[PDB]
């Protein structure tokens, strides 16, 4: 199901913000603009409260998860507050195990073939590729040779000009932060619309 | 001896293909065009059978190995079928150990200084650099400072325009996949000739 | 204090050389040109002797450390000879632990989010980013999102044209090798002056 | 079956070479370029060994025979080493008889109506016409009148410019030597491709 949602929606908003209020307003902006997968990063102050207060959007079909999860303690709080998926920038064995026992989808981040293989050995085949702007689509295309059955969701620098190249390389979905989320609510809602159209357009 | 063969031939064909028949025809094409080091990747269906059926080319001086080796079970099959060398995209401690006991040359893939150091601690000084198109010659030149005695064989994006830059950076040999191997047998045999000449030419 | 010195001086000369004499002359050149943080790499022959013979420059305010430290045995020699800080290209748990017990500042090198997190778990928040020319400022900016409290000192390709971009990305200091250190003593002393001015200039 | 293979493939490479190694490389070149009928002439040194060492290509669908067979002793060695067909430049009653008892297809060479008739009396209706460059398509057309049921495979001078004229005259297949086989492996593989296309093209 987690796989199937990424496949269908193709875009996850990676939401960094300086306050609970800003984070909630941007999550609403993004949703109102057609982005259903919303990742509340743990760099947001009181990121758990934000996830809990957005729980109602689930009734409107939003899928609210947590990102920048770097300890099992953070993972527990996110899940306790209703996170439907966990994302980290790195591969965390302890978070992998906790999410396995808890029955919650975890997408670890990877930047190398060795990291990729370790993640596969922990049962993962959908991987966050981070930072995407450093490795690029080139990395995604290179992995298709030896690891035809791994799929990536790049985060980092994905924007309006390159989103289609990423999909050409073979990515499953993209995670979009500052290109989507930075600015005012109005600007964010609008940029949300543009990304959906640009993605549909390819 | 394994080192010395890489040093002498300078190019390894990294052979991905959709069938046994295609893989064998491309391995013959490449050999006929002057490429003696042939890596049958385990993304080739029945890659073991292909290695076994190419065993006779060893009598003509071909050196047939296996690539995209990701488990010890695959490693065992490759060696059982006559592989003279094992290559992986990542650093695998279990494959390192098996190849050590079996007395077969293993070239793990590495993308970072930490991975490099771990591989050295496992006894390796000839490393696959993968994906070469992501890190580049720049990475090879950067490693010369702190690790003067490590040598790289980059795989990923090596082509006719950049092969000489790679050798300028200090690589021991190059692994060439799609630029060499994609196309028909005739086109592959011809591209094989071009790479040998271009490499000799630098 | 180690943090505070990096913060104040902003540049560390990464000194590779073919002899004790060349290394000492270049360390003097660099210091005479205004660079106070001097990293004697262990690729310098008898790098310990060089650190010991430069010990007097500490009385003039030079801070002499060791780089390219790849084993605890090398780490011990460097510290025994008066190294005030230890730098490696990779993350080394054994060197981390030794430096912790010995009470000496260690800056491990990292290239990925997973490596970064492991280093943080070992108590490090100032990280060498290596090779900087492969990942770039882009990597430093990407890390600010999920890891706002990590600071980088990139080594690899930092030069007169890009030093200000690096500081724009949010680095704590830069480690400069060949752009600073290559050439004759006179040329090195002069390039030292240029880097200090260019850094002040941004 | 022998008839039917000639009919289907339309071209037999007549392989003369100065060594075992050259002969094998050219047979591979030709096969890789789409020529399935390969005639190893007995002017090749150790022509039997070459036929035996190419025996595996039979598993890839190559049909390996012997040419320039001029005694029953040579015929025996060729058959013993796996030759699937025997070709001679002349009509040899002794080779005809041996091949009849052994159950192996023999194509004797003929240049005159009297030779043709003698071959028919020995049970042959598929004849090598040799030397084709001396008699020409004219000879093939002339034979259609009195001997409508004889079919020729000309050897001698068949090339890219005249191959279609030969087929216009009514030949069953062509045997191509120097126009196909002379040059390096790469050049031979390529010329092989050209002949197949030119033949298909008519």
């Amino acid at each position: 199901k987690m796989e199937e949602l990424f496949k269908k929606h193709k875009i996850v908003a990676v939401l960094r913000a300086n306050s609970v209020e800003e984070a909630k307003k941007k999550a609403l902006a993004v949703f109102l603009g057609g982005v259903h997968l919303i990742e509340i990063t743990f760099t947001v102050p009181d990121a758990d409260t934000v996830i809990k207060e957005l729980s109602f959007l689930k009734e409107m079909g939003a899928i609210i998860g947590a990102g920048t999860v770097t300890s099992v303690e953070q993972a527990r709080k996110a899940v306790e507050s209703g996170a439907e998926f966990i994302v980290s920038p790195h591969l965390d064995e302890e978070i992998s195990q906790f999410a396995k026992e808890k029955g919650v989808f975890y997408m670890p981040g990877v930047m190398t073939p060795t990291e990729l293989v370790k993640a596969m050995k922990l049962g993962h085949t959908i991987l966050k590729l981070f930072p995407g702007e450093v490795v690029g689509p080139q990395f995604v295309k290179a992995m298709k040779g030896p690891f035809p059955n791994v799929k990536f969701v790049p985060t980092g620098g994905v924007n309006l000009d390159n989103v289609c190249e990423w999909f050409k390389a073979g990515v499953l979905a993209v995670g979009v932060g500052s290109a989507l989320v930075k600015g005012t609510p109005v600007e964010v809602a609008e940029k949300a619309k543009a990304f959906v159209e640009k993605i549909r357009g390819c």
